[PDB]
Formats: structure tokens, sequence, C-alpha cells
């Protein structure tokens, strides 16, 4: 039922962020999302909205929108809604939403998540089978309360109708396996294709997986980002025992450009992603090391670390060619997992950047985040 099924939740995020190149940043979100249930019968119907509000504290960082001046804002926020209509097993939003599918990835970096206004369909009526399809025509970026038309990051004031994608995922193999294909269009400026493999297999007490990824890009329509030809391979190895997980990822952009996303989203579907780019400038190859480990091992139940190193060369960028690269990250995160603050969550982080090609700098991060729900 709409009323009966319906949840709310809230999430508070408090976030310090600084970047020494020393600047800094401090700001309050409030992140509330109200999902109602489905009305029964043959086409079952609901809303869903989202609320996001932020205030600056006293003190990139892209925490808040900035005046004119170069000031940031005191505050910022915006309500948005979807309708959503579900038969069968398959299901049809229109609004604003979060879209997370492999050539469009939400970002939720910052203090409140970028959102797109559209439609979006997802229909499972085949055992195995995901089908996907939609468009987006507006965006509102991370840092602002506003929606635009969307844009690439490789040329991101020139504008696009919008972004239509469409794309299928199989999983199979005991759940071990899924195979992706998608398409896409930012309408006069790219089209994308992407093929991916996902596996996991469990060898004793080790667990093995891959993430094998292919995009292909060109330039669609009127071009306005300029004519574009990429393709990029990427392939994410983890190896996991007990406590530990241990990854490599290795990466290649080949052709004329770099590979092209849509301005404001994350590059998280990419297989050498860090917390500050993921090595995508034209001819950019790449590597990747990660260790993450499970502190319950140290009587430390809801602590897990992360560090990890990625290199890239053979970076293209305007300035010129033969660009080198490094970043390091490492990460604390701390959920409580009892008492009084249960689920309070912790997040310590800190980035080290080094570019031949453009400006070095480090970056630290403290995100205090508080998730309510009714
Ligand atoms: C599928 C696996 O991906 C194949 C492409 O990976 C290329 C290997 O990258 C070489 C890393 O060395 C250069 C880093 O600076
Ligand atoms: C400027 C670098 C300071 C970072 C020191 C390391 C502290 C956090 O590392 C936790 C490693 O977790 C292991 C996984
Ligand atoms: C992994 C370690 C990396 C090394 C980085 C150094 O309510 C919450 C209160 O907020 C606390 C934070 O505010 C203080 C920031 O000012
Ligand atoms: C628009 O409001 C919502 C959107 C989403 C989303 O798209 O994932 C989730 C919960 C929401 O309350
Ligand atoms: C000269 O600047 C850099 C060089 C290298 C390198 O040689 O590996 C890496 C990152 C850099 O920022």
């Amino acid at each position: 039922g709409f009323l009966e099924d319906a949840k709310t939740d809230l999430v508070l995020r408090n976030y310090y962020f600084n970047r020494d190149f020393l600047v800094d940043e401090w700001a309050q979100g409030f992140i509330l999302k109200f999902s109602s249930g489905y009305t029964p019968g043959t086409v079952g119907v609901g809303l869903d909205a989202i609320g996001l509000f932020g205030v600056k504290l006293n003190s990139n960082s892209e925490l808040l929108p900035l005046h004119d001046d170069g000031r940031a804002a005191d505050n910022y926020g915006r309500v948005g809604v979807a309708a959503k209509l579900r038969v069968s097993a398959s299901e049809l939003k229109i609004g604003e939403m979060l879209p997370d599918i492999p050539l469009l990835r939400y970002d939720d970096g910052r203090l409140l998540p970028q959102t797109f206004r559209g439609f979006a369909v997802v229909s499972r009526e085949l055992p195995g089978l995901a089908l996907q399809a939609g468009r987006f025509d507006a965006v509102s970026l991370r840092n602002s309360a506003d929606m635009q038309d969307l844009s690439a990051w490789s040329a991101p004031t020139q504008k696009s109708d919008g972004f239509n994608y469409a794309g299928a995922e199989y999983r199979f193999n005991r759940e071990r396996t899924q195979l992706g294909l998608w398409h896409g269009q930012l309408e006069d400026v790219y089209r994308q294709s992407y093929a991916n493999l996902l596996h996991k297999q469990r060898v004793g007490d080790w667990t093995l997986g891959a993430n094998l990824g292919l995009f292909v890009d060109r330039d669609d329509g009127a071009a306005r980002a300029g004519e574009i030809d990429s393709h990029t391979v990427y392939g994410l190895f983890s190896a996991g025992i007990g406590l530990h997980t241990f990854y490599l990822g290795l990466q290649k952009v080949g052709g004329d450009s770099g590979w092209q996303s849509v301005y404001g989203s994350s590059g998280r579907s990419m297989g050498n992603d860090m917390f500050n780019g993921n090595f995508t400038n034209a001819d950019e190859r790449s590597w990747q090391v990660r260790y993450d480990y499970d502190f319950v091992g140290l009587g430390w139940p809801g602590l897990i670390g992360m560090v990890r190193y990625g290199h890239g060369s053979n970076a293209t960028t305007k300035a010129g060619s033969g660009g080198k690269e490094w970043e390091r990250d490492v990460e604390l995160g701390y959920t409580v997992q009892s008492g009084p603050l249960a689920r309070l969550n912790v997040r310590l982080n800190h980035a080290s950047n080094r570019r031949s090609f453009n400006s070095d700098f480090d970056q630290t991060r403290l995100v205090v985040s508080y998730p309510l729900s009714w």
C-alpha cells in the first residue's frame, strides 16, 4: 500500500574538506528521502520525494555553490519528486531521481547528491535479465540548487538537449557472473557503448573477482564538444581472504580522445577510479594496487580501512603528451555497531595527487553521517 509500505530516511551529513596545494570548507547537509509504497492492483502507483539542504559553517570544495564574486553561499537546497508506476516486474519512474547506471553514475562525493530530471524504466520480466532505458533532460550538480542542461566533462559549457540510454544485464552461473551491454547518447555531444563482465569464484578460502569493462566513445550529432573518438578498457581484479582484500587494476585509454561522461557525474564505473580522478586522459595507461582490511580482526567491529595507489603515464592533454600522474588514497571508516549512537558513521580520508600536467595537492576529509529512518 501507498502509506503502508512508505519509508522515510533522513541523513545528517557533517562534512569537513581541506585541500593543500591551504584552503578549507565546512558544511552541514540534510538529505531527506520519502519513498511511498505502491497502490495495489495491476498498475501500482507511487511517489518518491527528495529534499536537500546544505548550510555553510565557518572556515572544490564544491560543498556549496559560489556567488559570482567567488564567495560560497550561506545555504542552498531543493526538493524533487518522482512518480512511479509498476506493472508485473517492470517499473517506470518520471521526475527527479538519482540514476546509478554504468553510463551515468550520480555523484554523491560532497555535501548533497547530484540529481537528474527525466524518466527511467527497469524491466525484469525474464529470469536473470534486467533491461533498462531512459532519458534525462536536466541535471542539478552536487554543488548547485538549480537544474541545468546536461553537458560532457570534456566540454562542460557545451549544452545538450538530453541523455538517452538503454542497457541489459544478465546474471547467471549461480549468481557468480554477470554480463552487461549498454548504449548511451548525450545528444549532439557524444555516444558511448559499454560492455562489462563481472565474475567471482571461490577457490578454497579465497574469493577471486574480476570486473572487466570496455567503453567506446564517438561524437554525436552536431558534435558540440568537438570530434571525439576514444576507447577505454579496464580490468579490476580482486583477491579476498578472511578479513583482507587485495586489488590490482589495469586500464588503457586509446584513440584521439579521453573517456566521455556527463559533467558533474561520478567516474566510479571506471576500473581505476579514485577520490580525485580515474586516469582517463587520452592515451593514458594506468595501474592501481589496493588493500582493504576489516578491523573486526583487532576487536574493532565496524571499523574498516582502505589504502590504494594509482599511477598513470602516456597522458595526452591540451598542454602536451607523455603526461604522468599518481594518486594515493587512505581511508578509515567507522560505523557505530550498537548503543545510542548506532549507525553513526565517521569517515576520515586523505588523498595525495601529483600530476606532471596539472596542479599537485593533498586533500583531507572528515565526514560524519547519521541516518534516521521511520
Ligand atoms: C525522488 O526521491 C527519491 C529518489 C530516489 C532515487 O532515485 O534513488 C530514492 C529515494 C527518493 O525519495
Ligand atoms: C613530474 O611529475 C610527475 C612525475 C611522475 C612520474 O615520473 O612517475 C608522476 C607524477 C608526477 O606529478
